[PDB]
This record gives C-alpha cells, sequence and structure tokens, in this order.
C-alpha cells in the first residue's frame, strides 16, 4: 500500500566484473541507478585510460536499450602508477576517482604513491579507500579500526585538501571518525552491514553469501552504522559494494568475499531507514549526498518504492553455474514500482 | 627420523554418526585409540539405555577385525529424561557419562534442555552417583555475540552449577578461550577439559582471511589469537586435567561447502599427529603422552592403556578426500603435508 517516491538513486560503489558476468549483472544496476562508481579490480586491474575506455564501452554494450545509465570509471592505484596517466584520464572525463586497495597488485604503502596522491589533491580527484590493514598478525575484525589510526589519519593530516571516501565502513570506529570529520571526508555503507552483524553469518551454520570484506562485525558496530545513516548525516551515501561471484566460487572450501546485492539493495536500504524511523533522510542517502560530495548534479528523474513484499529469486542463471543473490529465497519489504 | 612412542591414546570427545557414515569413519578412530567417548547427538538423540546399547553394537559391527577399540557411550540430557533411566544406564555400564548441550527454551523436551534449572533432578542424580557431566559450554541467546557465548556460559551456568552441586564432576568440553583455560586451570579436582587439534593449531583468522573456510568452521567457533595462545600454553604447562578430545565431527562435503555450512571438523584421521606438532612447537613433548593417554583415564577413574603406539617424524600428505557411499568427506588438513604420522 505505502508508496515512497524518491529522486532516482546512484550507486557510489559497484563491482560489475567483465565478460559474461558483466552482461548478466549490469541490468540489475542499470534499470534503477542513474550512475554507478565502477570499481577497477578486474584481472588484470584497470590502471590506464585506455583500459578504462574499453571497459566503459563493454559496460555500455551490456546496458539494455532504454536504461539511462552512466558508468563512472575508476583507476586502480598501484605503487608504480604514473601521476600523468591518472591526471590525463581525469582530464578526459574517463576517471571519476581512484581506488586504493591495500596490498592483499594493490598499494603497499601510502609513501610509495605520495606523488600520485599529491596530484589527486591538486586536481580535485577524490580518493576512494578500502580501509583495512593486512598484516598477518592483525585479527581480521581489527583491520578497519587499525587502518584509521595508522594510515587514514596520517594521510588526511598530510594531504589536507584531499577528498576521501572511506568505502563500505563497518565499525563504530569508522562511523565516529567520519561523523567527526570535515567536508572532505565521506563514507559509503552497504546494505549488508546495516542489516546484519557477524552472528547472521556464523550462527546456525556458516553463510558464505554473507561473507564479504570488510568482514561483518559485532552488533554494536552494526548499531553504530544504523544510527549514523538514521541521523541524517549528509556525508554518508549509498554504495552497495555489489560484488558477484558464481555460486560454487562462494560455496567451496575457500569461498570468495562479496555479496551480490544489486537486485535487492535499494529496498533493503528502505527497510533499514523505515526501521530507524528515518525515511525523511532516505532520499538524501540514495540520491543527493553522493552527488554533493562528488560535485556532480543530482538526477532529474524519479522512481517509486512500494511496501509490498517480494520474494527474492533463489538463483540467477549464468552461462555456467548460477549466481546466488543476497537474500536469495527471502522476502524484501519494499520493491521498486 | 625421530620416533615418539606413547601408551595407546583415547579420544575423550568423538562423533561417530550412524549408518553408512559410521561405517566409513569408525576405522580412523579404532585403528589408533583404545577407547572413545561417543557423543549422543544422533537424529534422534541417544536418550535411553536401549538406544545406547543398540548404537554401541552398530559401532562394534563397524570396527575392523583386530582393532582393540571400545566405545564409551553417553546419554544426551533432555528435559524429559527420567533420572532413573540415566542412573540405570550408568549402573549397568552402558552410560559412561552424560552430555549437556546448550539450553534453549524452544527445544522439544525429547531433544534437549530448556534451561539448566529445569533438569536439576537429573544433575543431582549424576552428582549423587558420581557420573561425570560433559558440557558443551555455550549460551545460545540470539542477542549474544557468537564469540562471547563460551565466556557467558562460564559466568551464567558453569560457576553457579558447580556452586550448587559441589560434588559434581564436570568436563568442560572443547574449550576455546583464555576465559575457559583460566577457569579450568583455577578449578578443583572435579573440573577438567578437552581441547581439539583445530583450536590449538588455528584461530579465527585462519577461517576468514583470504577466503571463508567452512572446513575450519566448528562450534565453539575459533576465537582470536590471544585465546589460541592460552590454550597452547595450558596444554604445554603439564596441567593434568586437560586431555585429548578431538571433537571429530564429520559432515559430507556438500553439507560443508554449501550456502549454510554445517559445523564440525573431520579430524580423526590427522588429530594425533596434529597434537604432537603443537606439543613439539611448544617445547612441551614431555607432557604429550599424559595429554593423550593418562589424564583422561585418571579423571574418569579408568585404567591407562597397556599397549603402545609410535609416531614418526616423517612427512606425509593427507588425503584430499575420503569416499563415502554417497559424496565424500574432506579430512582436517586435507591435501597438506603433516610433520608427524603414526608408524
Ligand atoms: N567487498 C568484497 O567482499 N568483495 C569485493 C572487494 C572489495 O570491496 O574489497 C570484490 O571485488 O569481490
Ligand atoms: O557442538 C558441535 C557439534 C558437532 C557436530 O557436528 O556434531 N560439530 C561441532 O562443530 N560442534
Ligand atoms: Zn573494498
Ligand atoms: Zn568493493
Ligand atoms: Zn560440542
Ligand atoms: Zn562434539
Amino acid at each position: 500500500s505505502q508508496v515512497l517516491k524518491i529522486r532516482r538513486p546512484d550507486d557510489w560503489h559497484l563491482h560489475l566484473r567483465d565478460g559474461d558476468m558483466l552482461k548478466t549483472v549490469v541490468p540489475y544496476t542499470s534499470e534503477i541507478y542513474g550512475r554507478a562508481i565502477v570499481m577497477p579490480n578486474l584481472a588484470p586491474p584497470v590502471t590506464t585510460v585506455e583500459a578504462a575506455v574499453a571497459y566503459r564501452q563493454r559496460i555500455l554494450d551490456a546496458v539494455p536499450a532504454g536504461h539511462d545509465f552512466t558508468p563512472l570509471m575508476t583507476c586502480y592505484l598501484t605503487d608504480s602508477l604514473d601521476p600523468n596517466e591518472l591526471e590525463r584520464g581525469f582530464n578526459e572525463g574517463v576517471f571519476t576517482a581512484a581506488k586504493l586497495y591495500p596490498a592483499n597488485h594493490g598499494v603497499t604503502s601510502v609513501d610509495a604513491i605520495m606523488p600520485v596522491l599529491e596530484r589527486m589533491e591538486k586536481i580535485g580527484m577524490p580518493l576512494l579507500v578500502h580501509g583495512e590493514v593486512t598484516h598477518a598478525d592483525i585479527d581480521i575484525f581489527d583491520r578497519e579500526a587499525r587502518f584509521i589510526e595508522s594510515v587514514m589519519e596520517p594521510l588526511r593530516q598530510r594531504l589536507t585538501a584531499l577528498k576521501v571516501v572511506f568505502e563500505h565502513i563497518t565499525t563504530k570506529d569508522a562511523a565516529d571518525y567520519v561523523r567527526d570529520g570535515n567536508e572532505r571526508l565521506a563514507a559509503t555503507i552497504t546494505p549488508q552491514h546495516l542489516m546484519f552483524n557477524r552472528n547472521h553469518m556464523l550462527v546456525g551454520g556458516v553463510r558464505p553469501h554473507l561473507y564479504c570484506l570488510p568482514i561483518l562485525k559485532r552488533n554494536i558496530h552494526q548499531q553504530a552504522l544504523r544510527e549514523l545513516v538514521a541521523s541524517g548525516f549528509n556525508r554518508v551515501f549509498l554504495g552497495t559494494d555489489s560484488a558477484p561471484h558464481a555460486r560454487h566460487r562462494k560455496e567451496s572450501s575457500c569461498g570468495c568475499a562479496g555479496c551480490f546485492n544489486a537486485p535487492t539493495a535499494l529496498g533493503s536500504y528502505a527497510t533499514v531507514f523505515e526501521e530507524m524511523n528515518a525515511l525523511q533522510h532516505f532520499e538524501a542517502f540514495c540520491s543527493v549526498n553522493g552527488p554533493q560530495f562528488y560535485g556532480l548534479p543530482v538526477n532529474d528523474t524519479f522512481i517509486e518504492l512500494v511496501r509490498e513484499e517480494q520474494q527474492v529469486a533463489e538463483s540467477i542463471a549464468l552461462t555456467d553455474d548460477t549466481l546466488v543473490p543476497f537474500l536469495a529465497g527471502e522476502t524484501v519489504r519494499w520493491s521498486v514500482k
């Protein structure tokens, strides 16, 4: 019965993969979102303007007629990346941002890429950060918190004009850090980190389809993220981190990290905001806060969500194997009209 | 290559399942261990003397010719269990101990315990007759974080229970935390513990970094490294009320590598060499025999075995999988090179 009309959203953190998987997954995004930040962690990664241009066209080829979807491309930062290559892609309108993955082709130190980061700061290119330390001796649940202290804060103190998105935050540590930051710091939050905590992944069985990075944390962290979005804080915004893997790559002796949440993310977010008595802040999170941070216009079309329960498919067909969507088989309280 | 000769060990915490799975898994235990505590969590659970007798015989049927193996049976504690039935099974030598799984108010009374307070008549009977209680010490309330469930049990259940029933003998099964290590270390002659090979060898990082590894997923869940280190130090200390209990808990590969993987490591094939590796790494091999072969018997009031087995420090590869009638089992350390093996 209840209908909610919002400005068309964007997805500020998306994995589209390549090849046949790209063809399968793109429509779940392109049917809903005006734009998406397309992450560069292909094999091999997108580290040049030329690769980014070709990847963008493969994406556009897979977008159904009648969907007005624009992929915003990113550069995968590497220790040896030429700042001129990054800048050129920015100037050509190819790279919207650059993405920093901690090694384990990722970045091994901030110090190794200082000239690149200094160029980004100068030109006004946002830096998107997967904020975890990776030393083998650090417990996995501690890696996000540890990153703040040892990498993020020294970085932000060194390059004070650099615009940073703390991607897919999962902790009270990160939530407080972002809440207390300045207008050059923002964050994205996935639906899974709002909806669940580590118990949902581990109690009653191990659930690889809830296994993603940064790892689901303790309930107190989930609650902190929920309070953050619900507060109306305007430097957090929608980034699904939809990260699809074939079923038997997920369900194996060593399951891949990532939730394929593009089919269900928007309605899942609506449920969270509704539960937090915060639907007044829902549009901004989905459709305004991101554009404002990135300095891009808001979308000029509108969509409607309706509060009628849809069951999520058990699986989605691939050329080989299937794809198991996030919330497969379950019910979602809101759907797109 | 180096040889380690020990009195034949026993496994004080074992799942043997039933039917065809039992037939496949029993030999991995019976070739090595003289005795094992056979857990009662069948479907339906072993809650009567008659079921335990029949289950014991199915286990004996599946022991290969010449293995000297004796299953020690257990009763699954439930709300509906008659204390007279438990006593009779103990008196008759059928039940060696009884096993308490986590309480849950929604459990069927035929299948488990609603709250510990509700089964005090059976626990009082065990205390009275000197029957040991084996405890899977977790609280499973939905609002308790899974990594906290063992510690919460100590505070909410274990300590009050032992204060209530001061003569009750208890094994804190498969301990996984420094909380439990300290608790058991600081306890009296009526409190003991078992520790699995996976909880000594690994911590939660091994299960979650670089991938999710369902073959390391078991209950109680692997904890952070500080807890692993506490467990290692406890066994390394020579503390004589900790002993070998594998919690070998086999599930078919398709039930492990699924959208909702079952909890349990099939470690019977590789457990003994794994414990040898841990004790060696802790420079504590002088305590290894006692852990495997002496401490358990002493706590249960049973004789130590009078035959010997030898482990050799020679590298061997663990099978990738072990055929079942249908599907396959993936052993603990599948495909790995291990340092110690049985001669
Ligand atoms: N988050 C995930 O668990 N997976 C992402 C990587 C990422 O966002 O780090 C992927 O590309 O598979
Ligand atoms: O408590 C338990 C039960 C056991 C089993 O599978 O029987 N598996 C476990 O991982 N621990
Ligand atoms: Zn990431
Ligand atoms: Zn991502
Ligand atoms: Zn148990
Ligand atoms: Zn067990």
